[PDB]
């Protein structure tokens, strides 16, 4: 019942960000340091690029037409039609060397990501360099903790209390009291602790049942967690390695689209693995996910 199927054939260098747009029938994502955004329609099986000039980590729908992104320390806001980018909001200023890196919007429309020292290798860099922040409807940024090694995979419960969140090197799935009304949180706890085969948290989606999807980086698998009991219920494996993230999408948000990365694969690690950067899709996992969420400004 469970099939895994490589549906992408591009080689991206490190895909990311995958998230589903329904009125397109299209899957957007980025391909981080080829510094491209990238919408898929999935009907016509065409690829379109924006490129951009500085490595991109993340990218959202905004609900008054057009997309949103995090490209290096800044919020951007891209016109489709007119391929035009502009800057909302700015972060992490008073840093040399960082960047933005995952992001997910917030049942109110709130544009959360957080920042990383840049890498000169995967997980090669200064360490407690990023924080997290959000870009509130009228693009304020909130900045919530620092610290944060490598800011990763987040989303929200369904009852909208509690946030979930990923720093990639603390090796835990973390969660806070979170208010839906001001965008607040609190009180940081450990859920799920990583076992050594599930190598690095990166990318993370909930499901309709309140579970936790999170790809393992290195370990070429998608695991799903229980929140409310720390254990895992299942583990999905994939032929690539560097699985970086995950969303649910296609008919009723019952397929889920996995991206991979082949940077850092040296010459044995490309031949073993010849769908390195390519997307996936995992249909017949039982469960479906929900629709993300558009930026509200
Ligand atoms: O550290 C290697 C990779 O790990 C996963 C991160 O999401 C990505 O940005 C990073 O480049
Ligand atoms: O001051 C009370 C208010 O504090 C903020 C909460 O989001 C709201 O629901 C509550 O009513
Ligand atoms: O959302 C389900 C559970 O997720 C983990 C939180 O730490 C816990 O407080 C919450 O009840
Ligand atoms: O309520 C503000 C915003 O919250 C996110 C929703 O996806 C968007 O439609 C809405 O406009
Ligand atoms: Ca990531």
């Amino acid at each position: 019942s469970i099939k895994v199927e490589c549906v992408l054939r591009e080689n991206y260098r490190c895909g990311e960000s995958p998230v589903w747009e329904e009125a397109s029938q299209s899957l957007l994502f980025v391909d981080i340091p080829s510094k491209i955004i990238c919408r898929w329609d999935t009907v016509s099986n065409q690829v379109q690029r924006v490129a951009v000039d500085a490595p991109v980590s993340s990218v959202a729908l905004r609900q008054l037409g057009g997309y949103v992104a995090t490209i290096g320390t800044k919020f951007c806001a891209l016109n489709w039609e007119n391929q035009s980018v502009f800057v909302l909001a700015m972060v992490d200023e008073d840093k040399k060397n960082n960047r933005f890196n995952d992001g997910k919007v917030d049942p109110a429309g709130r544009y959360f990501a957080g920042t990383m020292a840049e890498e000169t290798a995967p997980a090669v860099l200064e360490r407690h360099q990023g924080s997290l922040y959000s870009l509130f409807p009228d693009h304020s940024v909130k900045k919530y903790f620092d610290q944060v090694d490598i800011s990763n995979g987040l989303d929200w419960s369904l009852d909208h209390k509690i946030f979930y969140y990923i720093d990639s090197l603390s090796y835990t799935v973390d969660a806070f009291d979170y208010d839906l009304q001001t965008g607040q949180i609190s009180n940081r706890r450990i859920v799920y602790k990583m076992e050594k085969d599930e190598q690095i948290p990166d990318g993370m989606c909930i499901d309709a049942e309140g579970k936790l999807w999170v790809a393992c980086y290195n370990g070429g698998r998608v695991i799903r967690l229980d929140p409310e009991t720390g254990k895992r219920l299942q583990t999905v494996k994939l032929p690539v390695d560097k699985t970086t993230s995950c969303c649910f999408g296609g008919k009723d948000y019952s397929e889920m689209y996995v991206t991979c990365a082949r940077d850092g694969l040296n010459a044995e690690g490309l031949l073993r693995q010849p769908d390195a950067g390519n997307i996936f899709k995992i249909t017949g996992l039982g469960v479906k996910g929900i629709a993300p969420y558009s930026y509200a400004g």
